[PDB]
């Protein structure tokens, strides 16, 4: 019954798998699935993946430190990608790392990503473990995050190969409301324009009469290209949108759910927390939809006091959220998104927020 | 009625602190209490404390990179601040770093310590916000682990200067079994024989009339001194105290609760999980307890489920349990304890656990 929406997974790359991977157990009502480590032979990183329906993350964690003198010298392909994750997690901290895409066929995939102009990551490869084989490679997209094609071919396993499976659920969710988590929506691995920019153009450039692997990109690069904030040292009247907006390096991965009141609901009482979007925006939105004859399912009184967010057009509307930054830069965010006949990804709500603080700043 | 037998906090320096810290609230019932990061002015660090009763741990984030080349330049004793975390988290990953102790007279307590030898790594100084005034100082002592010594003079606040207290209570509570943790029993911040005899003979060399800072650690020095594993690639039967015992660089914090099983079992069933012990070892403990006239409060048989561990001297009993190692290295633990009339640390379960496999690899 599950539903991946093509996404194998994602991955990040974090400084403690092992406790990080929890979080999304206790405070999103992830399941731990498969594992990999000092127990599988993986003798440089530990890998934890947690799913939720068809939501799937790895976290990725070096087990060992670069010069690390007590036991082996590292081979000098894997001190270099022990030196990497240090690398990455002091430019960046804990965040998405890769995007990994069911593919068939991951040599014509890659094949024509590269053509024009894609930076390689990973050549294609095929890991294989006893139970069975995979073809991967990987590429750089959105600055420093990736999109990884994955063509199973005899692999059977739990996961990847390296990977065992899980040894039974989680105690902490028969105590838990349960949060029903679709799939992954869509995922921006860094909204500086220049950075977006670069990748959309590439993505267009990958076009052609084979489908393209991330039809979310796609459709996130043309509804955005149609148009290419200001902030307050006061907080801010869009509260941390602003940095979500104006912030550097910042990302976001979205998580599709049929029902955001439900979804939002159990996430409030879990202890997840997420930004309070101002009175005047609904104000304003209350009219919006008005005019235009839009009537929602969900009480429009809900979506105001989850500080949920709506965009729409003539055939529905979507309903949005977005967390507090999830780490001590805020540079990470996960949204919440449940469709009604709408394609958008919130263009709109940067023309709604944005005047948000307009408003409050005109207002002096 | 809460109970810190002298111990301001332990701090941990971690890669997430933000997230990190939740794992304690969710998985071990502690309640976010203060905060202190880009909200109250620190540029370079955000710190979570999360207390449970007497118990109080502070989570240690560097908020920013090393040469962060978008905002500020950063002062020269800061960027070597920042870039001593990072080379602390490397080298060691997620852990314990420093133990705090209130202590009356800061210049004293810290004036004998280097007299006999201390590694100094913060003079008495003196942070100051708008609700008041502390004196600290801190030493290097066990390892680059470190005990920090606190003096509160004229602050007022939630907990140091520069902290904001807690906006309310964390809701993921409301559904979970609670954990009754007392206080902070004690902490060894390396368990390398050389490291752990340099600290001791520190703190001997520390005793005179004035009493020691650290009761528990002149304890735990003195019982352990009175003697100073074998592994197999099997999993071994002692399964991961074996890592305990012999691994590099391996900490563990232990937690006073007034009730071991009450504590292990709603630990349990929030998703935390323990070492298993060998049924030999009970099998051999139940004839230790029983030919001494030892009876104990606990039913036996439910100490043996719970892979909880006992000491005992004529006069009383200790209950000792381990969790499996916190971080995708194996080296950090948490020991959850519970004294009935014994000061012991569980010096007797080295020969007894020791013995345990003993009999495996003796068996062959
Ligand atoms: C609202 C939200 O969920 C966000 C999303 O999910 C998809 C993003 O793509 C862009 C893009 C470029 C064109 O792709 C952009 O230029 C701007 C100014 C922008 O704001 C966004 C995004 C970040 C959007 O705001
Ligand atoms: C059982 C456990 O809880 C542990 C504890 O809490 C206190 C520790 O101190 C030592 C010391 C030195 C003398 O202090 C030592 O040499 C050995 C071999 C030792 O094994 C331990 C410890 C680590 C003990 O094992
Ligand atoms: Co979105
Ligand atoms: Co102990």
């Amino acid at each position: 019954e599950v539903n991946y929406r093509g996404y194998h997974h994602a991955e990040w790359w974090v400084g403690n798998a092992k406790q990080v991977a929890q979080f999304y157990i206790t405070r999103m009502g992830f399941e731990p699935v498969a594992h990999k480590g000092l127990e599988t032979g993986s003798r440089f990183f530990a890998s934890h993946v947690v799913q939720n329906n068809g939501v799937r993350f790895v976290f990725t964690s070096p087990v060992r430190s670069s010069a690390r003198q007590t036991l082996k010298a590292a081979p000098l392909a894997d001190q270099a990608r022990l030196d990497e994750m240090y690398d990455h997690l002091d430019k960046h901290g804990d965040g998405v790392k890769d995007v990994a895409f069911e593919v068939d066929d991951v040599l014509a995939v890659y094949e024509n990503a590269v053509a024009n102009g894609a930076e390689s990551v990973s050549s294609p490869h095929t890991d294989s473990c006893d139970e069975g084989d995979v073809i991967s490679a990987a590429i750089k997209t959105y600055g420093d995050t990736t999109h990884t094609f994955i063509q199973r071919t005899t692999y059977t396993g739990p996961f990847l190969p390296g990977y065992r499976s899980c040894t039974t659920v989680d105690s902490a969710n028969k105590f838990l409301p349960p949060v029903n988590l679709e799939a992954i929506d869509h995922c921006v691995g860094n909204q500086d324009w220049d950075e977006m920019s670069d990748a959309c153009d590439f993505y267009e450039r990958c076009l052609g009469f084979h489908r393209f692997w991330s039809v979310d990109d796609k459709d996130i690069c043309t509804e955005f290209s149609a148009l290419k904030n200001e902030p307050a040292h006061g907080k801010s009247q869009i509260e941390e949108y602003v940095d979500f907006y104006n912030g550097p390096g910042v990302q976001h991965i979205a998580l599709r759910t049929p029902n955001i009141i439900e979804a939002v609901s159990n996430l409030r009482s879990r202890g997840v927390e997420f930004i309070s979007v101002p009175d005047t925006y609904y104000e304003n939105m209350r009219l919006r939809l008005k005019a235009a004859g839009m009537k929602l399912e969900e009480s429009f009184d809900i979506i105001q006091k989850l500080n949920i967010l709506i965009d729409f057009d003539e055939g529905g509307y979507l309903l949005q959220l977005f967390t507090k930054p999830l780490m001590d830069r805020p540079t990470v965010f996960i949204e919440i998104i449940q469709r009604n006949n709408f394609d958008g990804f919130g263009a709109g709500n940067f023309k709604s927020l944005f005047e948000a603080i307009e408003r409050e700043q005109d207002l002096r």
